[PDB]
């Protein structure tokens, strides 16, 4: 019968950082999380990260461990494709849960400018662009809205690699990658680093952390599908995002007209779409219509990418479930950057996909 809430959250910006290494980002973010928690020493460490690799970075745990100045602690690494980030946050606070770790640190952390699977990826939820415009009747200027909104809540972030907003031709006019999918309809790709710190509510007060800075994880839901796309029930549905989505509300017992705001994965435009469609927010059919309705800005009914999202943040793979939640956290505590702060938030939800849907991780934060 324990809780789990967040004391501390941490991050790097999101950039292309040649000079900086894993370490660096790593450990910027732990430290700058167990500062704002007030914490000296943690308990155990859960590491995201889908691969920077000098494959001696493939015993990353370990590495942070001592990069951070931990201890002999336990540490693992938690992968789940591109949800890993999701998914370590996750496993983190289940360690708390479990009763066996009263502080638990999480980090994600990717460096992808190092210093097949991309081309096939971009081609697929091309075409999965063209089925969502094409079946529902919508325009390319249509889910263009989504970089807009993106672009514009990244440009009153501090944090986000995308800082200046842009124009439905902005994207209209960017050279084309699938005839569909455009460079301004995709993330990109980049390194950063976030962290969590998870505990209990009575390790907390016995450390002296206010309830002003506690978050709880409400809801939690992981959900795996077919990796075979000739084995799925529909392109057009995400049907692990709603597995998880229903297990996560459930669990915090809300449904998805409480919650206030939906960091989605938009690694690409159909995607937000597709993940509030899949989260219970629109319709089958309806998910771009909010874009075009403008029910996705901070003021509105749904907001989404509230920092900056996958498309202007950036998109620091197994960084970005952390990222996701950190933001999160920010907009549950109030402190969260001038321009962008969702109306009185009191519950948010996060959403980390991996593969082409195969893995989807769904968290529901609360304030405390």
């Amino acid at each position: 019968m324990r809780k789990a809430i967040i004391v501390g959250v941490g991050m790097t910006p999101v950039g292309e950082h040649w000079r900086s290494s894993l370490r660096d980002l790593a450990v910027e973010a732990i430290l700058n999380a167990m500062d704002d928690a007030g914490i000296d020493k943690v308990d155990s460490l859960y590491v995201g990260n889908m691969a920077g690799s000098f494959v001696e970075q493939e015993n990353l745990g370990a590495l942070i461990a001592d990069w951070a100045g931990l201890g002999n602690i336990p540490a693992v690494k938690i992968e789940a494709a591109c949800a890993s980030g999701g998914a370590a946050v996750q496993e983190g606070a289940k360690a708390v849960l479990s009763g066996l770790e009263d502080v638990v640190l999480v980090v994600g952390v990717e460096k992808m400018t190092d210093a097949f699977h991309g081309a096939s990826f971009v081609a697929l939820n091309a075409l999965i662009m063209r089925l969502y415009m094409n079946t529902y009747g919508y325009k390319e200027e249509d889910l263009a809205l989504f970089a807009v909104n993106a672009h514009a809540n990244g440009a009153k972030n501090p944090y986000a690699m995308f800082k200046k907003p842009i124009t439905v031709e902005t994207v209209m006019k960017s050279p084309y990658i699938a005839d569909p999918l455009k460079l301004f309809d995709a993330s990109p790709v980049c390194d950063g680093a976030a962290a969590v710190i998870i505990t209990t509510p009575e390790k907390a007060k016995e450390l002296g952390i206010p309830k002003d800075k506690w978050i709880e994880i409400a809801g939690m839901g992981r959900a795996i599908d077919t990796i075979n796309l000739a084995n799925r029930e529909d392109f057009l549905t995400l049907k692990a995002a709603t597995i998880a989505a229903e297990r996560a509300y459930k669990m915090a017992g809300v449904k998805p007209e409480d919650v206030d705001f939906f960091e989605v994965h938009d690694a690409f435009t159909v995607m937000a779409a597709l993940s509030l469609e899949a989260l219970g927010v629109a319709k089958k059919g309806e998910g771009a219509k909010l874009a075009i309705e403008g029910q996705i800005a901070i003021d509105g009914d749904y907001p989404i990418q509230t920092m900056g999202g996958l498309k202007a943040r950036g998109h620091p793979v197994g960084a970005t479930g952390v990222y996701q939640v950190v933001e999160a956290v920010l907009q549950l505590r109030g402190e969260a950057p001038d321009g962008i702060q969702v109306p009185d938030a009191e519950v948010g939800l996060t959403q980390n996909i991996g593969g082409t849907g195969s893995n989807i991780t769904v968290t529901v934060l609360r304030r405390v």
